[PDB]
């Protein structure tokens, strides 16, 4: 190699939205984007329903796909209503997204997904060769009352108890998503985020090793825009963006555009 | 006369070349179907593969599960009852026991969250698969009737009208029979699902009772599923492990 430096990274969350004509046009517009992707890793998670039809048409070798969620189940057996990192990483997905606060909240009266249950999830890809999209992020109240590190660390740590290996934490890129600024047009400035990726970085050196530290993309989300991006990653501790409703237009080709340093 | 029903829930289990398998067995089976609705539940990652190589107008295919969460926006990881039916999928199988108990220490869905699940499919323009059962305790303990008008009655709640029942087929899996080999008597079945239909009569309609498939599952296999189909109110089959299988095209066979 000639450079020693973290890629950018660039994560498009569709969320539960899709047909079989918005996929396709959305996979024709990666396919056209006349913006060179050679210095971005590019990862699309469309609904489970149409990642098969994206696979069959996606040209780009430089966008990868990902599922929305994986299973607590790691292997093939009695889930109804469950995708397995097994069955994900055997139909050639290479990447999951796992603990979204949209996951963590629940859904229509379930409870959702804990820090343990995050945790046990992440181990589980790990372990069957998937790569994983961690996300974590303090509430509005959590950030007012001065609790961000606090919560981060404990999100984390979960994690780590799950995945005491320094090794396995190589196929981990962290998306911290402030809970307030997604959906809301809250977008952190470029300061927060900065200095919370930089927090996030500190703790992965203390509690995992320095190695892991200086390795694992720290991608930002929540309210990105084409218009905010390249003031957002002017932090030399913001490696890229996860993206929600941008994902889903043209937007989101400018994004992948501002993860890049130019001299 | 209730027309025969047989689901295939393949359960977290498939890949491209094993759905492939499925779909070519479905394709070439020496049954007629013409006298049973067959319905098969991929993952939900092969559903789109089933979707444009099956080839029996006769099977239908179901997602195994359906969010909460009615339409489009933004809820990561869900597949919503409106997601589904413009991917032109007509069924969906809801509240099964495996995702009422829940994952990995993830709490699962209460009778609440199953009825919203329901109210939100049928909404859509949707067919639910509506699984309920009873726990071996809660068999050996006299609670059966109990539980499962408890778990019907809160779908009711939700979905008050008794003409949206038209689309509900009702699976009845006594918890202690999935994945065991423990299957029910074809004298216990047929017991239970007459409770369960005179459940319909009292609390909806006597013709929703009269119409609506109530369906066993729970170890069903191609060697015990007619003895378990003589009983009258036992209209055919939920298939969990012998849907991955040639024994299945004989649980078809079965309930003619
Ligand atoms: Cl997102
Ligand atoms: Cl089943």
């Amino acid at each position: 190699a000639l450079w020693a430096a973290r890629r950018g990274f660039v994560g498009g969350n569709w969320k539960c939205n899709g047909t079989t004509a918005k996929t396709q046009e959305l996979v024709d517009m990666l396919n056209s984007a006349p913006v060179s992707f050679e210095q971005v890793d590019v990862v699309v998670a469309p609904p489970s329903l149409f990642i098969s039809q994206v696979q069959d048409s996606l040209r780009q070798p430089r966008v990868q796909v990902a599922a929305q969620d994986s299973s607590t189940q790691q292997a093939y057996g009695a889930f109804t209503g469950e995708l397995s990192p097994k069955m994900i990483k055997e139909k050639n997905i290479p990447w999951v997204v796992l603990g979204h606060s949209e996951r963590r909240a629940g859904f229509g009266g379930q409870p959702g997904e804990s820090n343990q249950v995050v945790a046990k999830k992440v181990r589980a890809a790990l372990n069957e060769g998937l790569s994983v999209i961690l996300c974590i992020g303090e509430t509005l109240e959590e950030r007012e009352s001065g609790q961000t590190q606090k919560v981060l660390s404990e999100q984390l740590e979960a994690v780590r108890q799950a995945v005491p290996e320094a090794d396995a934490w190589k196929s981990i890129v962290i998306a911290y998503e402030p809970v307030w600024a997604i959906g809301t047009g809250k977008t952190a400035t470029a300061a927060l985020a900065q200095e919370t990726h930089r927090d996030i970085r500190n703790w992965l050196a203390q509690a995992v090793s320095p190695k892991v530290a200086e390795a694992t993309r720290v991608i930002y989300g929540g309210s990105v825009k084409g218009s905010n991006a390249k003031e957002l990653f002017e932090g030399e501790d913001v490696d890229g963006f996860l993206v929600g409703g941008a994902s889903l237009t043209g937007d989101f080709v400018s994004i992948i555009d501002a993860a890049k340093q130019q001299a």
